[PDB]
């Protein structure tokens, strides 16, 4: 590995995120379709059976396996429920019926989700998934069936491309188990068309890098930092947020838009920085009520929006304006910009960004 | 008015055990839980249930966090808690045979009550809120109701809101186990368990004074930590929220086993790092979450049953808690992060009366 052009191997793998997306694809994209194939013939005889899926993970992989659950629900119909690893190892579960378990991993090796996995063996799954980087592990090796996100090597102290490639896959599942339950075939179909545009999306956000660059600069003196989303986005502030305290030691947290009556608001002050991720989507009027909120209590508001969401920029209200995006790749999306800031308010600290050598 | 007491929530804390005693009036007979005011129907429905989704937000979240561990550890019936603003905005998977609950101090909270709205046109089985206010819009249109019988609170914070409804899920816990015929030692311990927690209460509520010496140490302090494993886990999200609420302090909670992923590199001596440790099968590892804590010089407020075995030191501040029904441990260790709160409130200058 050598940086090439960049500066810091995290900000190559930032900036490769669409190559890593684009060999994520590679031979499981067949003809506006999702080919599994790699999964073996016994895949689809298991994933039909499939009622309810249980992921565990823990850190940036639970914050995707929360990103999926809204997938598999709203576009599979498949009951999801995500859970710590840590906690379900220990806690004495309900048997859900029919249930797939999916582990999340990028090393194949983490100890709480392994030991969820052999846990799940002795309680009557149908069966288990692996989502790893690192074929071989542990975790792969005792699955039943195994989909590697193909993300390369990180060398950055957090994960970027690792993440987003595990959306990817889980995407690609969404799409492959709402054909094998006889759902419309269109789910699919606007599933690969928005995965096929993704590597091109975030080629054209990464327009926007010196913005958020700048931006930053906001960041030099304070050390607590809010992070809002709602629906499928709220697993994404709180990605952001994991980002932001890892490389950067700010106290950052997240919550979901539509609950700062809760503690929250109250902290809110001339010196909390608020950012927040407001695609154009069903739930962007509630958003900006939700944004009106902090604004008129003070806050200083980081506002990654898309281009034509009306917000304006004022003197407590900075908008960095996204390209639009497909719905359904918006949470792979809107990662990106979170994962920038992150890495120049880490560099203005003068922290480092990437792993010793 | 507070009588004997000096501030509205000092007095709601103090009464817990009256709150606990009012909210399981006539529903303990003979050893098991007696829910007939649900009323001639209630039976077939809940016999019915296959899975339970909970829906609140606030402090009623957090009870009900509590409560999924115990309809899976208990009564093994499939439980799922969701922030009322996400659920009804969102295409979600019916669960088959699903009652929902809510939980709703006032009864009239409009996301929760556009969940319950929504549920019946999904399908669900059926609905029960729990709620302290008889006649308010949850409570006539679910299909069941439970009242938690907590009285007024004036306090900024909900103190005994929390503490009755958990008593009522654990309550309603005990009841599914019986009808699914799961074994009776459950109910008898669960109930054992309700007719001691007023006691156990009281018993704790002599350790007052060291939590007020204690809560001096916060006086200077902007930044908290709160960390719980297993069904303490949402007992610490919950003292996390109330020392925010009426202290100003910025106060998280993480689950003990993940300190991997930011927080343990944010703990620092200015780091006050708050614990509930019941005497149970989690303790072993809890404890080694502390030492890593410990190791990081962070300063250790550590709520401990006395047969839990911790020593104080410098850096680590044990208040000893008495032995507890471990049904009811999630109930019972809420109180001390109340009592917690309300002194560091009061030493910060803080109002804790509305
Ligand atoms: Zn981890
Ligand atoms: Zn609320
Ligand atoms: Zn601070």
């Amino acid at each position: 590995g050598d940086k090439g052009i960049y500066r810091h191997y995290m900000q190559k793998e930032i900036y490769e995120q669409p190559n890593a997306i684009k060999n994520t694809l590679t031979g499981r994209i067949s003809h506006g379709q999702v080919d599994l194939s790699e999964l073996g013939p016994n895949a689809d005889e298991l994933l039909s059976k499939v009622e309810h899926i249980q992921i565990l993970a823990c850190g940036t992989s639970y914050n995707s396996g929360m990103v999926s659950r809204y997938w598999f629900e709203s576009l599979a119909g498949i009951p999801c429920d995500v859970e710590i690893a840590s906690e379900f190892r220990y806690r004495k579960s309900a048997v859900r019926r029919n249930s797939l378990m999916i582990t999340l991993s990028q090393s194949g090796e983490t100890a709480d989700t392994l030991a969820g996995l052999r846990l799940s063996k002795e309680l009557g799954y149908l069966g288990s998934l692996a989502i790893c980087n690192v074929p071989g592990s542990s975790l792969v090796r005792e699955s039943d069936l195994a989909l590697m996100t193909n993300a390369g090597t990180e060398i950055g102290v957090a994960s970027t491309k690792a993440f987003t490639t595990q959306l990817t896959v889980l995407l690609m599942l969404v799409a492959k188990l709402s054909r094998l339950k006889g759902l419309d075939a269109s789910i699919e179909h606007d599933i690969v068309h928005g995965l096929q545009a993704l590597p091109s999306r975030i080629e054209q956000m990464l327009s926007q890098d010196k913005r958020i660059e700048a931006l930053a600069e906001d960041f030099s003196d304070k050390h607590h930092a809010l992070f809002l989303g709602r629906g499928d986005q709220y697993p994404i502030a709180l990605e952001g947020a994991l980002k932001l305290k890892e490389i950067s030691y700010i106290h950052a947290e997240a919550y979901a838009a539509g609950e700062l009556k809760h503690g929250p608001l109250a902290l809110i002050d001339a010196d909390m920085p608020v950012i927040v991720v407001a695609p154009n989507n069903e739930l962007l009027e509630k958003l900006k009520s939700n944004i009106e909120e902090v604004r008129a209590r003070g806050g200083q508001l980081y506002v990654f929006a898309d281009q034509d969401a009306g917000f304006v920029s004022s003197d407590n209200m900075h908008i960095i304006e996204m390209p639009h995006v497909e719905e359904v790749i918006a949470p792979i999306f809107y990662t990106v910009p979170l994962q920038l800031l992150a890495y120049h308010v880490a560099l203005i600290k003068g922290t480092d960004v990437d792993q010793p050598r």
